[PDB]
């Protein structure tokens, strides 16, 4: 990981929090191409001091995104390691997709959703061909690089962000709170993290995209989410149910039966 000096980073407004992290918008001063000095907007993820013992995992997540280069994967600029574990990533202009769906719900049609789903499925297919597990696919980890422009025909463009601290080391209560993004076999055993995990979570993310930013099973507490998995329930079809069958096919309780992302892309194109 490229090391960035603390002196070259300026922390600005807080954007929110992740699991054991605080997120800030900021600015990196750098020497760019041709030796020109640049002031670049950056996203700064700060691991909580109280959870410093997660540092390794906290960085390993980011590491998984930087071992491969792809147009749909977020760029990591580097790491700043005083008493702070700081990850420096690219700043995406329009933020995460859950909030965007919530705010622009009344003007998102099936074509926009289909384009976003195809791009996410392409990123996940790239990961699958490389046998690289993401482990936390959700709308909050999808970032909107640019908006759809029907005046020029430009589609929206999205990127997948890093998964954050892995579910293989997170406390059990946080894992149960993450139902139904966390597949049943990982609730049974978090070490069952596998490529099929991402297919299940991709189905859940499609539910999110079709539900205008609503969170599935948010009305259920952790015990009731556990029991939801115990009774082998499926998520209800969204009011916009164009992708409901694909959602249910991806969220198969048998991990070996979840369709490959090539078949998922074939379904999306068939629609
Ligand atoms: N709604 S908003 O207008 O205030 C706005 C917000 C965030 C961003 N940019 C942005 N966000 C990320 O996480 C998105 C998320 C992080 C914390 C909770 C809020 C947003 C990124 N992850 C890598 N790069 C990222 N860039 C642009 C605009």
């Amino acid at each position: 990981f490229h090391k960035i000096r603390n002196e070259d980073l300026i922390f600005n407004e807080s954007l929110g929090q992740g699991t054991f992290t605080k997120i800030f918008k900021g600015v990196r001063r750098e020497v760019g191409d041709y030796g020109q000095l640049h002031e670049t907007e950056v996203l700064l993820k700060v691991l909580d001091k109280a959870h410093r013992n997660y540092s390794e995992s906290f960085f390993e997540a980011a590491s998984m995104m930087s071992k491969l280069s792809h147009k749909h994967l977020v760029l990591n600029y580097g790491v700043c390691v005083g008493d702070e574990n700081i990850l420096v990533q690219e700043f995406v202009k329009f933020g995460s997709l859950d909030t965007y769906l919530k705010k622009n719900k009344n003007c998102i049609n099936i074509l926009w959703k289909l384009e976003v789903a195809k791009q996410l499925a392409a990123a996940m297919h790239f990961l699958e061909e490389n046998t690289l597990i993401h482990g936390n696919v959700c709308a909050k980890n999808i970032l909107l690089i640019r908006e759809e422009d029907r005046k020029t025909g430009n589609p929206p463009f999205i990127k997948l962000s890093d998964p954050g601290i892995s579910i293989t080391v997170l406390p059990k209560d946080i894992l149960q709170e993450r139902i139904p993004w966390v597949p049943p076999e990982c609730i049974e055993n978090p070490k069952n993290l596998n490529l099929a995990t991402d297919k299940w979570s991709f189905g859940t993310t499609l539910w999110e995209i079709c539900s205008g930013g609503d969170k599935p099973l948010s009305a259920l507490d952790s015990q009731r989410k556990l029991q939801f998995y115990e009774d082998r329930h499926q998520l209800p079809a969204p009011k916009a149910a164009e992708l409901a069958n694909l959602i249910n096919n991806c969220m198969d309780y048998e991990p070996d039966h979840r369709p490959s992302f090539r078949a998922i892309i074939r379904d999306l194109n068939s629609l």
